């Protein structure tokens, strides 16, 4: 598939979450596209900070969402992932 | 290989900074080795969060260091870099 379309559709997902000032937990991209997606969000008008938490949990965080709260959320996500919960059942923001 | 030495030597510096809850702005890694260094820190027992805003300025943030403060610092660093200051003269933590 084209990367432009992948980035465009994931931008639409990000926008839906960012409209509520929620972070977008998304690990679908390979390297270095994972980091580049943050440049895409910012270029397209969606102010975003990229974090990788707990070693391997990436997230795109809108302005207006507390980064320390996202890190706290990642700690809980890690415990729940280890217990076998799928990504869509993990907490988005504590 | 030289990458193994690179990661091992920078681990030592990160450990020293993290002991004082200071972030490590380290620009010696070529993307995507920048993100991989954060994975290495975590794999070696140094709890670290990787943060990227809008320029090349890799940062590795320990537990107990405020990520919102690091984000604000990244913004100030970018503005000062744009004005001509060298990396060594930039703030590490507002
Ligand atoms: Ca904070």
């Amino acid at each position: 598939g084209h990367m432009d379309e992948l980035f465009e559709e994931h931008l639409e997902i990000a926008k839906a979450l960012f409209a509520q000032r929620l972070p977008y937990w998304c690990d679908v991209f390979l390297r270095p596209a994972d980091q580049a997606f943050n440049a895409y969000l910012n270029a397209r008008g969606q102010a975003s900070t990229y974090l990788v938490l707990e070693g391997f949990d990436p997230v795109y965080v809108p302005r207006g969402c507390d980064l320390d709260a996202v890190r706290a959320t990642a700690r809980a996500r890690a415990r729940l992932r280890e217990a076998g919960l799928g990504e869509d059942a993990l907490p988005v923001l504590l």
